[PDB]
């Protein structure tokens, strides 16, 4: 519908291509691989939508515009998420992770991610649990809760 973006992100473990998974704390966690890589996939409507890339936990993953969803209506950008030098959860079960993406001449969606990023060397400690190939996000970039950009303040 008009002033609706829809987004899906999806990881995929390096190198395999591997799902995801998350665990219930709690209330869903998503289990990570530190000292490893991903896979960022991110499908978009409308298709005029113009995104640069992604951030995860403060890590730019550069987005590039791949093609059209095969069988589908969105469009595909793909980067590799990088998490040599995270540091593993060290109590707690998890811990808050902010994603940022910026749509040009649109809007910014943010969120926060539940996760706990495991040891690199306890990787089967990480994948497995309940596989999800997507996060789905409905987006208003004109809600009347949208923040508007403050470009300027003058006092006259
Ligand atoms: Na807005």
């Amino acid at each position: 519908l008009p002033g609706i973006v829809r987004l899906s992100i999806a990881l995929r473990i390096q190198p395999n291509d591997g799902p995801v998974f998350f665990k219930v704390d709690g209330n869903r966690t998503i289990k990570l691989l530190t000292g490893s890589s991903y896979k960022v996939e991110v499908k978009i409507k409308p298709t005029t939508l113009q995104v640069e890339n992604i951030s995860i936990g403060g890590v730019l993953v550069p987005l590039e515009l791949k093609c059209k969803e095969p069988d589908g209506e969105r469009v595909v950008y793909t980067g590799i998420y990088d998490t040599e030098g995270v540091a593993p959860t060290k109590s707690g079960e998890r811990q808050p992770i902010q994603i940022t993406m910026p749509f040009t001449d649109i809007g910014t969606f943010e969120t926060v991610w539940q996760v706990k990023f495991y040891n690199y060397h306890k990787r089967d400690h990480c994948q497995w649990g309940s596989p999800f190939s997507v996060i789905e996000y409905e987006c208003k970039p004109n809600e009347t809760r949208s923040l508007m950009w403050v470009n300027k303040e003058s006092f006259l």
